[PDB]
C-alpha cells in the first residue's frame, strides 16, 4: 500500500497510532528514507476543529526552525477532506520507554530533562503553552528527547496524574503549569512513579493534588540537586513555583 503526498510516493511499512479520525504509519520514501505520515480525515470534523488543526500545523511549521528538539515537519498536503503529514519518525515514545525500564542513568535522564527544558521554552517564547504534557508528548530520537505536539488541535491519555492543581480549580493558564507536568514526568523518572500514583481513586487523588497539607514526598537520594528541582517545580502555587528561565539556570542543568 503506497501512499502520495505533494507528489512523492511513499511505501507503508505498519500503523504506528492511532485516534477517532487520525492515523499514524511509519513509511519510506523513494530514496528509502524513513517518515511518520498522519493522516487525518477530516470528512466528519467542525469549523472550530478545522480551525484547531490548522493553528497547530501553522506553528509546527513555524517553531521547527527554533528548536530540533521540536519534531520534524517535512512536508504536508491539506484539502478539504484529508490532512497528510510528513514527519520525522522517532525510536520510541518517552511513556513506552519508561514502563519498560529497570531505572536510569543520572546522566540520561538529566539530558532528557534538558531537551523537555529546551522544547517547552520553545513554545513558551511563542506563547504556546501545552497544558497537558505527558510522557508520551515526548519522543526519543537519536538518544534525543523532542516535542511531538503543542496542545492546541482539538480531542496513552485521559492520565490526571501529571495535571496542575491550579487546571483542577479552574473547571486563565499560565506557563507555569507545564512547568508542573514537567516536574511529575522528572518525578517519574526519579522515582519510579507519578507523586500521587498512589491513589487509585480519582477523586482522592484530585483533592491530594489541590489540598496544601498534603505533603508531597521527596526521599533523599544523591543528587541533592535533582531532589530541589522537583520541589521547586511541585509547588502547588504557581506564583511560588519555579519558572522554566529559573529551571535553565538551575545548578541541576548547569554544574558539571
Ligand atoms: C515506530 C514507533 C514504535 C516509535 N515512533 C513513534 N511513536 C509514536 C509517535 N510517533 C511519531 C509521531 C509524530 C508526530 C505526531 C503528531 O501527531 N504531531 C502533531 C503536531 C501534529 C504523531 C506521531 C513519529 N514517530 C513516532
Ligand atoms: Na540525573
Ligand atoms: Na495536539
Ligand atoms: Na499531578
Ligand atoms: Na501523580
Ligand atoms: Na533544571
Amino acid at each position: 500500500q503506497s501512499m502520495s503526498v505533494k507528489g512523492r510516493i511513499y511505501s507503508i511499512l505498519k500503523q504506528i497510532g492511532s485516534g477517532g479520525s487520525s492515523k499514524v504509519f511509519q513509511v519510506l520514501n523513494e530514496k528509502k528514507q524513513i517518515y511518520a505520515i498522519k493522516y487525518v480525515n477530516l470528512e466528519e470534523a467542525d469549523n472550530q476543529t478545522l480551525d484547531s488543526y490548522r493553528n497547530e500545523i501553522a506553528y509546527l511549521n513555524k517553531l521547527q526552525q527554533h528548536s530540533d528538539k521540536i519534531i520534524r515537519l517535512y512536508d504536508y498536503e491539506i484539502t478539504d477532506q484529508y490532512i497528510y503529514m510528513v514527519m520525522e519518525c522517532g525510536n520510541i515514545d518517552l511513556n513506552s520507554w519508561l514502563k519498560k525500564k529497570k531505572s536510569i542513568d543520572p546522566w540520561e535522564r538529566k539530558s532528557y530533562w534538558k531537551n523537555m527544558l529546551e522544547a517547552v521554552h520553545t513554545i513558551h517564547q511563542h506563547g504556546i503553552v501545552h497544558s497537558d504534557l505527558k510522557p508520551a508528548n515526548f519522543l526519543i530520537v537519536d538518544g534525543m528527547l523532542k516535542l511531538i505536539d503543542f496542545g492546541i488541535a482539538n480531542q496513552q491519555v485521559g492520565t490526571v496524574n501529571y495535571m496542575p492543581p491550579e487546571a483542577i480549580k479552574d473547571m486563565k493558564i499560565s506557563p507555569k503549569s507545564d512547568v508542573w507536568s514537567l516536574g511529575c514526568i522528572l518525578y517519574y523518572m526519579t522515582y519510579g512513579k507519578t507523586p500521587f500514583q498512589q491513589i487509585i481513586n480519582q477523586i482522592s487523588k484530585l483533592h491530594a493534588i489541590i489540598d496544601p497539607n498534603h505533603e508531597i514526598e521527596f526521599p533523599d537520594i544523591p543528587e541533592k540537586d535533582l531532589q530541589d528541582v522537583l520541589k521547586c517545580c511541585l509547588k502547588r502555587d504557581p506564583k511560588q513555583r519555579i519558572s522554566i528561565p529559573e529551571l535553565l539556570a538551575h545548578p541541576y542543568v548547569q554544574i558539571q
